């Protein structure tokens, strides 16, 4: 473990989603009305995912290397199983706050997964240059995403009752923040460009995955906007 | 790329999934009836997913050797990653079409997963005779669906609206001639006896691919079936 | 095949479980009724994956060598592959039957995944001492299940018609303890301890897998519970 310096990383990580994962369980025991334990159910499940995914990586698991610039770089491609499963479950959160139709909900996680699972492909791609032609192809459905999560959620809110409109319009400009982070890092760091050194390339994920998860997470479960209006 | 014959076919099918991605996405711009949206929702991702596979062959990375017959042979995993997905949504586009139930919906989705798993390892399989055992399993399968979208579904079109009832058989038609097409192509090429040489078989899977998908959408979404009866 | 002690436990799961399956199709041909659609299509789909996974590893497909211990171990892969997609289909024939809410059964399925997906990660481990954190882990997500099942379904099905609430509790305490019974199996066999040889555990498993799948169904299907209340 001790022998790849960003380990200390993938440790923390590990533990600020195991005790996330403890502190939303906990929370949600007292817990009766139906569309509140829709929203415990999915935020408690995304710090879960990630906190076996961080292990796998801590322990080694979740690594891989892939030759490209005639060198053998360390990839960890536990990042893109984790994601491929809690990033929809994280846009589901939003789009049940909101009340999307079903057509608008398969749209965002179709592209979500396009987004991950061409993000992957050019993760272990072995040509250098053709890695960044499909680092170009999820960006576009990244901004898709945002487009809809702007032009198209964004004035259904405001039809709703005024805390759903308030906590969704935080939740968006969280979301919308941190998410358009991780394609640069992923561009300048070891998958990309190779200009940040994987020690802090790790970091800089494990702190935006704690931010939205953990903090996404106690943003919404902190609010009355998960309960139905009642006497 | 250009080191392999079948690379034009590829290139061909590559640009034409993303063609048809672009000109449903523009084309669902300016729909907001809740029912239409979700008939684009699934059509548009159908030729997007095709793109990024289509993609990947002709950049050679769904592509793998299989050795069997006491040779390496080339075989193109992607297509069946890009089937998983796709071939489920189409089913969903037909099924919705006639306001299946959901027991059905989910022994359709089942029955499909079932094909192309066991196409995949049929695929993957080295000894030789037994890949012809995966491929009867799969080819089963897929009469189970045949005989839904006829002795399950057409029954129940007629009891609908007029221009969804005539709109569902064209589809149907449309569906169980392309799709019965596959397994014969699979039995005579590569993956099979050998008959047809790559290049010719990766042109037969272009043309029943785009058929399939950007032509079975192009009836679909021009058609009123798709939107609610209103004033 | 019969190169290895095990092939006649597994020729037996594929004839069990291919049979259970042929019974169920045919049982399930004369209904009509919405509801009762439901129950058999989830619980056909049961064993007609154990089928294909039960047949792959009967052709060794489903096989892989791992090394730990100073040995390579031969570790059938294919059963979380199988489980993967069977363990949630038989969850949602009990969460149907008490009409549970969208969140719990979320939460359910969430937690039968991690369940699965960590004990094929610690089926795969070469580190050896880290091949028993993944079983912790795997376990832990076990007893959630068993909890919910006890503990938030029971109390759900008294206040159902009576033949609902008598063929959950059947149904559940099957459940309890027979997925109990997996993990020990486990622990004490060629994926964990070593103590119990690979023919003998599969014999096992054979019949926990039939017991869980094709017994659990012949109750199921033969109760007047899948059937609405109807003169
Ligand atoms: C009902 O709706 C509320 C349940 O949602 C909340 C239910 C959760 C979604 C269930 C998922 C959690 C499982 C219990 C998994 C247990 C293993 C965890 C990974 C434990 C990690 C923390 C600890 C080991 C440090
Ligand atoms: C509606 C939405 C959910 C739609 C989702 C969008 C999605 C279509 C976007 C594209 C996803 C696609 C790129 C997934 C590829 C997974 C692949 C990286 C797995 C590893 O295989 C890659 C190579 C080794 O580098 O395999 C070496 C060769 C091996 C022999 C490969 C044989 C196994 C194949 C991988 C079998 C295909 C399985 C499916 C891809 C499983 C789904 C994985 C997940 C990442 C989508
Ligand atoms: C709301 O319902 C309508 C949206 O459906 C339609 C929405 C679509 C289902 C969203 C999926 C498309 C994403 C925007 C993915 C973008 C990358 C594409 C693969 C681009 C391919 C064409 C171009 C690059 C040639
Ligand atoms: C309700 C419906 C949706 C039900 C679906 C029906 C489905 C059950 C039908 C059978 C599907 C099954 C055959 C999928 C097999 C995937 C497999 C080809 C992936 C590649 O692994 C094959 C060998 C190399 O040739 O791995 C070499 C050895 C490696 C060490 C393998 C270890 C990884 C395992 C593959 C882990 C299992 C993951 C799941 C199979 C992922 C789902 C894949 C998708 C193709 C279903
Ligand atoms: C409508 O709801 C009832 C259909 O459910 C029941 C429908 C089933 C869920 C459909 C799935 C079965 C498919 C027909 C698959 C056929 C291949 C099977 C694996 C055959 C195995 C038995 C035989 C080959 C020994
Ligand atoms: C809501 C619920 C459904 C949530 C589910 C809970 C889930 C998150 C729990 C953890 C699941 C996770 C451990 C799955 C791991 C699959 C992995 C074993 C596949 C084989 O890869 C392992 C190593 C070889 O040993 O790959 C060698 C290196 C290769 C280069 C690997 C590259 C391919 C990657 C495997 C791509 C990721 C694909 C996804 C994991 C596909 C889903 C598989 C299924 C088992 C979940
Ligand atoms: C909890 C984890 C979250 C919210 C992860 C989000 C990840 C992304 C939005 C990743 C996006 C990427 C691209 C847009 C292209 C480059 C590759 C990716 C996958 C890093
Ligand atoms: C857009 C792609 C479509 C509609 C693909 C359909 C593919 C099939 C119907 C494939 C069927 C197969 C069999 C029946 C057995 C032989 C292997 C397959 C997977 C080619
Ligand atoms: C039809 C198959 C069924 C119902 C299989 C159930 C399997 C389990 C409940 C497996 C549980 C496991 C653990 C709890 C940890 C050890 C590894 C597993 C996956 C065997
Ligand atoms: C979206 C955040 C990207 C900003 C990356 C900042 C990295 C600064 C760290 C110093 C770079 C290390 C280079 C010298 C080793
Ligand atoms: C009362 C609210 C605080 C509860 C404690 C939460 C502990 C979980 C770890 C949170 C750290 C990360 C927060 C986002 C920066
Ligand atoms: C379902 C369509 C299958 C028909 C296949 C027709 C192939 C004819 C092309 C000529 C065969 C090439 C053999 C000589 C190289
Ligand atoms: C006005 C209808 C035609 C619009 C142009 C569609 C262009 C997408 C490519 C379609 C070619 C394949 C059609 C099926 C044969
Ligand atoms: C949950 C069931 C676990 C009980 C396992 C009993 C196995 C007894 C078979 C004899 C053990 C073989 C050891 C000598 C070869
Ligand atoms: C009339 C009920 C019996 C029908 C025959 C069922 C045959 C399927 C195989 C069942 C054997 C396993 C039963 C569970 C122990
Ligand atoms: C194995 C991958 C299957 C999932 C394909 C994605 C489409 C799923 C459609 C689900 C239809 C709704 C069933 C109730
Ligand atoms: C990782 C694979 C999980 C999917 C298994 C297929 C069954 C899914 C059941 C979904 C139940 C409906 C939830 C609302
Ligand atoms: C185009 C939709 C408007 C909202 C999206 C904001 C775009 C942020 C840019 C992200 C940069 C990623 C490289
Ligand atoms: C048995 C259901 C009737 C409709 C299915 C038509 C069967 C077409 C044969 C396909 C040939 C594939 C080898
Ligand atoms: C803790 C919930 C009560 C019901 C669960 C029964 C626990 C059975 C123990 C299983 C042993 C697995 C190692
Ligand atoms: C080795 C660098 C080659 C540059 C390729 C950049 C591709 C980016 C595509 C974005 C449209
Ligand atoms: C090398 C050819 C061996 C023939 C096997 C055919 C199997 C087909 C099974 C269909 C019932
Ligand atoms: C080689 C045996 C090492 C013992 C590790 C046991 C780990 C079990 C963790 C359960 C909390
Ligand atoms: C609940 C605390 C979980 C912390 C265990 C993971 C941290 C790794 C320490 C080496
Ligand atoms: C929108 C046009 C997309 C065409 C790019 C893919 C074709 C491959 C050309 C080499
Ligand atoms: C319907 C009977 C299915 C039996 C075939 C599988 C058994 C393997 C025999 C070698
Ligand atoms: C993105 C930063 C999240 C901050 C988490 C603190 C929330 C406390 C209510
Ligand atoms: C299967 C052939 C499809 C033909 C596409 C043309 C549709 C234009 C309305
Ligand atoms: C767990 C044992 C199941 C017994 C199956 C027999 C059911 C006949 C109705
Ligand atoms: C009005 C709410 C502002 C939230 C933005 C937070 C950016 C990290
Ligand atoms: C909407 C604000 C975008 C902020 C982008 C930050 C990328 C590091
Ligand atoms: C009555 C509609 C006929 C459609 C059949 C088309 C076959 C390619
Ligand atoms: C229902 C007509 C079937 C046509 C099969 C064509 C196979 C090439
Ligand atoms: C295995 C075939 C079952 C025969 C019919 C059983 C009575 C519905
Ligand atoms: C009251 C029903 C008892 C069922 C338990 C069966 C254990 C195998
Ligand atoms: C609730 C009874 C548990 C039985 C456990 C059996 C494990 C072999």
């Amino acid at each position: 473990i001790t022998g790849r310096p960003e380990w200390i990383w993938l440790a923390l990580g590990t533990a600020l989603m195991g005790l996330g994962t403890l502190y939303f369980l906990v929370k949600g025991m007292g817990v009766s009305d139906p569309d509140a334990k829709k929203f415990y159910a999915i935020t408690t499940l995304v710090p879960a995912i990630a906190f076996t995914m961080y292990l796998s990586m801590l322990l080694g698991y979740g690594l891989t290397m892939v030759p490209f610039g005639g060198e053998q770089n360390p990839i960890y491609w536990a990042r893109y199983a984790d994601w491929l499963f809690t990033t929809p479950l994280l846009l589901l959160d939003l789009a049940l706050l909101v009340d999307a139709d079903q057509g608008t909900i398969l749209a965002l996680v179709g592209a979500d997964g396009i987004m991950i699972g061409t993000g992957l492909v050019g993760a272990l791609t072995k040509v250098y240059s053709y890695r960044f032609v499909w680092w170009a192809i999820s960006t576009a459905a990244m901004l898709y995403i945002l487009y809809v999560l702007f032009f198209g959620f964004t004035s259904k809110a405001e039809s709703m009752r005024p805390e759903v409109a308030s906590t969704f319009k935080v939740l968006r400009n969280v979301t919308v923040v941190l998410w358009s982070a991780y394609p640069v890092v992923w561009l300048i760091g070891s998958e990309g460009a190779g200009i940040v050194p994987l020690n802090i390339e790790t970091l800089l994920f494990m702190v935006l995955d704690v931010s939205a998860k953990v903090g996404f997470g106690l943003i919404l479960l902190r609010s009355r906007a998960i309960f139905g209006e009642a006497e």
